[PDB]
């Protein structure tokens, strides 16, 4: 009852990163009719405006609440992966962190047309930078507001840095400059202007929502492409839920659809309109319009442990809990105080932005990435401190100061998958994550040498005047068997998600999508949002997939070619 008798040029599933950037590049003339489908409802909630409240976006009605299949290496768990659930998708709900990763990590892909000379130029397009000037890395007239931090731990960030110093590390101005190398030390750059999140949505959705050529629907939430036997030729939605009307949403001739649904949904849905492994698709009922066995496989994800310790009662009160919280739990008027008039304070960090990409065996490239975090865990699994944090204000206690180091295998080894769980396709899917599989042991062991580096940092002069014991893993956690034990109990997601429908060359009968973000033996239907990427590239996923929907764009519209 929303699209009546409409023909559309440009159907997007999803109002995600990818999407508010496709809506944007593809509106920007006046001939193309583009719908934007957003499950999720709109973005207003302030939670999602400043930083520091991600605590309380995590398990909430903005995000999906998936959870993965029983994880039997994981000690027989399930693991919560948190995907926002709005317009601008998971970058109104994500740590804000600014990563290209490496030049290698683009040329390891090895599909024609996107090497690290093919992507630069898109990454500094979208960027403006405000505390590098413009160069070859870095731009200063793009959509994206990127800032160093303005919050400073002046004690605690100091000591890290200092003890990162002692045990060999070199400093990394600028961890996304790819003429100097990627490992060091160093503070990571965020996607805020001035302290508030500058999502996608808020970069630009919101600049273009008057165009009379572009519609935005909240809400609806699509349940299969159509695909008359091969042609694309709509979606099917509903704007209330599982129990709503099965509303359809034409295409005009030429129109293409563009999956956006993310490294998650849009293999699911994939799935349920046709494009598949038969196998999987024939359990089920549903016909095969591509068999394509790459569709749900090779999802990628960043696994993390944490270490926690306690600072000397001589310092209780330098930490970030406490710039944020008083004795009592309540939120601080100084914090707010200095968030509202002048963009500072705890209330602008989402905690883990200073932190180090060390190489644990000499590899190629870093296979660890720290995040150190100026305030102290208190559950090893590092998102569920964060629903705790959320949940702990006004409860009348006092958050005890400390410090956090998240250890996360950056560029890790092991696949995953994303399957069909019902028919029903408000179900959630079968996910996953599939941690710790690699055949070589090389993610668990990047790991456990994690925790190892993480206590000699700890142990250093320079953080142990600060630091009194270690509460996670702990003292009891001496033996690598320990250690591995530990990394099984509480590994959680660093949150990537990538390469679920990648991209490959002609003749790759694992890929999904070409070049050209094409998927297989189907008319009119592209994929553009982290399922293509191929490879994952070391440090968090948002840049690259806005750097992807950037060239995606200028692609159909014909001011670039691929190849
Ligand atoms: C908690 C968290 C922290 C992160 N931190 C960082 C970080 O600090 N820096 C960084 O660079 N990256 C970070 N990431 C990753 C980054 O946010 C994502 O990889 C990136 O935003 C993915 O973009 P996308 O367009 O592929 O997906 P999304 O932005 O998730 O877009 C997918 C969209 O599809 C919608 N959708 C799903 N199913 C349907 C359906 N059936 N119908 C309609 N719409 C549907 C979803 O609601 C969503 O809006 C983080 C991720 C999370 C979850
Ligand atoms: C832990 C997160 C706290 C968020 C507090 C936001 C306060 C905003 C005042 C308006
Ligand atoms: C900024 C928010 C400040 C609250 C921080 C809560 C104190 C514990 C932080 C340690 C968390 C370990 C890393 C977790 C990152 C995943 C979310």
């Amino acid at each position: 009852s929303s699209p009546v008798a409409q023909k559309y040029d440009y159907i997007l599933v999803g109002g995600g990163t990818a999407a508010c950037v496709l809506a944007n590049r593809l509106s920007a003339d006046g001939s193309k009719r583009v719908l934007v489908l957003e499950a999720g409802p709109d973005n207003t909630s302030r939670d999602v405006k400043i930083p520091a409240a991600i605590t309380r976006l995590f398990r909430s009605p903005l995000d999906w609440n998936l959870f993965s299949e029983l994880q039997e290496q994981l000690a027989e768990r399930q693991i919560y992966m948190a995907r926002g659930r709005l317009l601008g998708g998971s970058s109104a709900t994500n740590a804000t962190l600014y990563h290209r990763g490496a030049a290698g990590d683009y040329d390891a892909w090895g599909v024609e047309g996107w090497s690290s000379e093919d992507v630069l130029s898109w990454f500094v397009q979208a960027e403006t930078n405000a505390d590098f000037g413009p160069g070859a890395y870095h731009g200063s007239g793009g959509p994206m507001r990127v800032e160093n931090p303005r919050y400073t731990n002046k004690q605690l960030h100091t000591a890290f840095f200092k003890a990162a110093e002692e045990v060999g590390l070199t400093p990394n101005s600028d961890f996304n400059d790819w003429s100097h190398d990627h490992a060091g030390y160093g503070t990571f750059q965020v996607m805020q202007d001035k302290g508030t999140r500058a999502d996608m949505y808020r970069q630009y959705l919101k600049p273009v929502l008057g165009r009379r050529n572009l519609q935005v629907l909240t809400g609806a939430a699509v349940t299969k492409v159509n695909i008359d036997q091969a042609q694309a030729l709509g979606v099917e939605f509903s704007t209330d839920g599982p129990t709503g009307e099965r509303l359809s949403a034409e295409l005009a001739p030429g129109g293409e659809v563009i999956m956006c649904a993310g490294a998650v949904h849009t293999p699911f849905l994939l799935k349920h309109s046709g494009v598949g492994p038969s196998a999987e698709l024939k359990e089920f009922g549903i016909p095969v319009v591509s068999n394509l066995a790459g569709v749900g496989q090779n999802l990628q994800d960043q696994p993390a442990c944490l270490t926690a310790a306690p600072v000397k009662e001589k310092y209780d009160g330098i930490a970030i809990s406490d710039h944020i919280y008083n004795e009592k739990g309540q939120i601080r008027k100084r914090a707010i105080a200095s968030y509202l008039l002048g963009g500072r304070g705890g209330l602008t960090s989402t905690g883990c932005d200073r932190g180090a990409f060390v190489r644990t065996a000499g590899q190629a490239l870093p296979d660890l990435q720290v995040r150190f975090v100026p305030g102290m865990a208190l559950d090893p699994d590092g998102v569920s401190t964060y629903v705790r944090f959320a949940k702990f204000q006004s409860q009348g206690l006092k958050w005890p100061s400390g410090i956090t180091m998240q250890l996360i295998a950056c560029r890790p080894q092991s696949t995953g998958s994303v399957g069909l769980k019902s028919a029903d396709p408000f179900a959630p899917p079968k996910l996953s994550p599939g941690y710790l599989t690699d055949k070589d042991g090389a993610d668990l062991a990047t790991l456990r040498k994690g925790i190892h580096w993480a206590r000699d940092v700890a142990r250093s002069s320079a953080l142990s005047e600060y630091l009194d014991g270690e509460l996670f893993p702990g003292s009891g956690v001496v033996s690598d068997d320990q250690i591995d034990e530990y990394i099984r109990r509480s590994i959680h997601s660093s949150n990537a998600i990538t390469g679920t429908c990648k991209m490959g060359n002609a003749g790759d009968s694992s890929s999904v999508v070409d070049n050209q973000l094409r998927v297989h033996g189907v008319e009119g239907l592209r994929v553009v949002d982290a399922s293509v990427v191929p490879k994952i590239p070391g440090g968090q996923t948002g840049a690259p997939v806005v750097m992807i929907a950037e060239r995606a764009a200028a692609l159909l519209t014909g001011k670039a070619t691929i190849g």
